[PDB]
């Protein structure tokens, strides 16, 4: 490690930006979804049943949230294509990328100014955060979209990130729960996809698997479409659980608690 | 590890909360410090020229707050003494927590909103703001708050939080610049506390060192109470640079460049 204090002791290094390389592992943080994908292959599609009045409203919020974006989207109206999946999933997740950001945030506050301990819920909010975006600059690279779909981005994340902002304030048991049902709405996307392809009902024109998304998910040179969708749908499927738990560790109040998922994911 | 469909097929991890232990090193991301303690020793107290107004300006606003902060803390009343200091420190770190944050926080919206990489800023700053969430979370160790300093920084947090947001919206470089020139009495005040205890007038009894540091900074668990300030005092000189070349590029037209801390962390 050449990191110490001469570096330190430095005013700028400005200097040194003309000559720094644009590497897209630098993109992410060190912390990396780490599949396999014989295994991620039998992710299944689930349900976690509605408990109170939360949980319900969140479930409505998600149905109804759906099928107006599937009109406005026209996206169940004619035959499907690649045109409309990589838009819906571009879209959505601009939206995405948010959730586990304001609620990173909330706990990351709400931890300095208490002087508690947050046994490890911020990171792995944050990571999702990453995540989701980083999916959003693999459908980059697949389809740029024109100024329509740019335009409705931009008005879209200014309503989604107040809501959001203010129900994290109000019940975090609302938006962790919010999101386990978007999460479930995603992994079957993704699956009827996946199954898409198998068949031959849709045609993978970008068997070219872009880089970011190489070094993101380290896949092998050789990837294809379906081999993006699928390390996409689990991670999606991981989101599916941690915030449901995390919805259910609120419910019965441990939200104190410490984030299993640390444990789970680095065990005995 | 064992990290695969099964567990994402499976509703909740509601049930494990109870059995998963509270191991001080999931406190924190593993994106942490790795200082060298003489190297460090190294570290010095620098002082960065003000170019326009809005450098200058950002530079007032931290010496008045500086002015404010130590006359009405009784700071500046006769001898240092260990308590004191904790108590100054704390209460700083609670707000150090923020920009970092908040830094983050917009970037990440703006990476979604327009479909841009970010090249490297989000999760660099992100550490910074969890570093002195750290730097919180070892001092809140050393001595427990009362209520009246509780009720302090309650307060600061949201006058700052939204201070910071309003600002870093209007002109991000202001910000940084105004953490720069913020972190560069970091490295003042934490040096002079190691030429306090080097040398005499300070004599500190804290010299177990607490676990939330020594997984967090690597340290033996022999560290005294001035190693544990030098690595923060490193910590802190770290970021004092990167924002001063942050608000630079943010000067120089040259925001969506990479981040170049990216590579000068990393290079093989
Ligand atoms: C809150 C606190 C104060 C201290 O002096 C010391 C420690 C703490 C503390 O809990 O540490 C912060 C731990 C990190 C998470 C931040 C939690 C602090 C805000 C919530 C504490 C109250 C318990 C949730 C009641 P919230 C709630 C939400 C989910 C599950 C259960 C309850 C509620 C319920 C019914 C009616 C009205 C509100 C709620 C209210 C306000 C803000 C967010 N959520
Ligand atoms: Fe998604
Ligand atoms: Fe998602
Ligand atoms: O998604
Ligand atoms: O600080």
């Amino acid at each position: 490690a050449v990191w110490g204090h001469t570096q330190l002791n430095r005013l700028s290094f400005l200097e040194t930006v003309p000559v720094v390389p644009l590497r897209v592992s630098d993109e992410s943080s060190e912390d990396r979804p780490t599949w396999s994908l014989p295994d991620i292959e039998n992710v299944a599609i689930t349900h976690k049943k509605p408990n109170g009045l939360v949980d319900t409203l969140a479930y409505r919020s998600v149905r109804t949230c759906r099928w107006l974006f599937d009109t406005f989207s026209l996206y169940r109206f004619g035959s499907i294509t690649e045109s409309k999946v990589i838009s819906r999933c571009l879209f959505l997740e601009t939206v995405a990328g948010v959730p586990g950001m304001v609620g990173g945030m909330l706990r990351h506050l709400s931890s300095l100014r208490y002087m508690t301990r947050d046994k490890g819920w911020i990171n792995t909010l944050l990571v999702e955060a990453e995540n989701e975006r980083m999916h959003l600059m693999t459908f980059i690279e697949l389809r740029q979209p024109g100024l329509p779909l740019r335009v409705s981005i931009i008005i879209t994340q200014a309503i989604m990130y107040l809501f959001l902002l203010v129900a994290y304030v109000i019940s975090p048991r609302f938006v962790h729960r919010f999101v386990g049902y978007l999460e479930e709405e995603a992994v079957i996307t993704y699956t009827g996809v996946m199954r898409a392809i198998d068949e031959g009902r849709l045609r993978p024109t970008k068997n070219d698997v872009p880089e970011v998304a190489r070094v993101y998910w380290n896949l092998s040179k050789n990837a294809t479409f379906r081999d993006l969708i699928n390390v996409i749908r689990a991670d999606e499927a991981e989101h599916r659980v941690v915030n449901h738990t995390f919805a259910d560790m609120h419910e019965k109040r441990l939200q104190n608690s410490v984030n299993p998922f640390v444990v789970l994911k680095k065990n005995p």
